[PDB]
């Protein structure tokens, strides 16, 4: 792909963030505390899961940002509406206003619903998503395999501003506690 150009720089928005999450002080990395990280409760938390949206807000353009996923066994990554739902038990679709792909027990799956199977025969270490607004299309890109497609959602109905959009992942295993990193420009 030769979308790098439309680089954007992320940081995560701490108020968003699951009460677990641990967000560095440059707001580029966020990984799962091993207990409640003593901040108030609010309404923009996500309650449930371990996520935390970025703190940009896209609602025209092409945007394009790295997350580094390297030793994880599970996780999603996106985009959401700034609507979505925090609270309670919600899936990960575009009927809920989400636009996303995940690891989840050694296999790759596109949050379409009901899910769909990715094909990737080189696990990646870092994901690249691109997001054209006007053309309504998310795309992934593995860029451990020389930016090989992972899956474009297209004909996206976004229907309002666009997060970026982050879950590190329960650590029941052990074998989770690696953080989820933006990458450098
Ligand atoms: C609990 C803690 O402090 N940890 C565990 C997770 N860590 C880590 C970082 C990068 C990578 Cl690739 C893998 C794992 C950092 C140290």
């Amino acid at each position: 792909h030769h979308h790098h150009h439309h680089m954007v720089h992320i940081t995560l928005d701490r108020n968003t963030a699951n009460s677990w999450l641990i967000i560095s002080k440059d707001r580029r990395q966020v990984r799962m505390g091993d207990t409640h990280q003593n901040v108030s409760d609010n309404k923009e938390r996500f309650s449930n899961y371990p996520m935390v949206l970025g703190a940009q807000r896209f609602s025209s353009g092409k945007m394009y940002w790295e997350v580094d996923v390297t030793q994880k066994e599970a996780w999603d990554l996106g985009v959401c509406r700034d609507s979505v739902q925090r609270k309670g038990q919600f899936s990960l679709s575009p009927e809920n206003g989400f636009w996303t792909i995940w690891l989840w027990q050694d296999s790759y799956e596109a949050g379409t619903s009901p899910q769909t199977t990715l094909h990737i025969q080189v696990p990646p270490c870092q994901i690249g998503i691109f997001v054209d607004y006007e053309a309504g299309v998310v795309s992934f890109y593995n860029i451990t395999d020389h930016g090989s497609l992972i899956y474009t959602f297209s004909e996206c109905v976004f229907a309002g501003p666009l997060r970026p959009f982050f879950n590190v992942g329960f650590n029941y295993s052990g074998g989770n506690a690696a953080p989820l990193k933006l990458c450098p420009l």
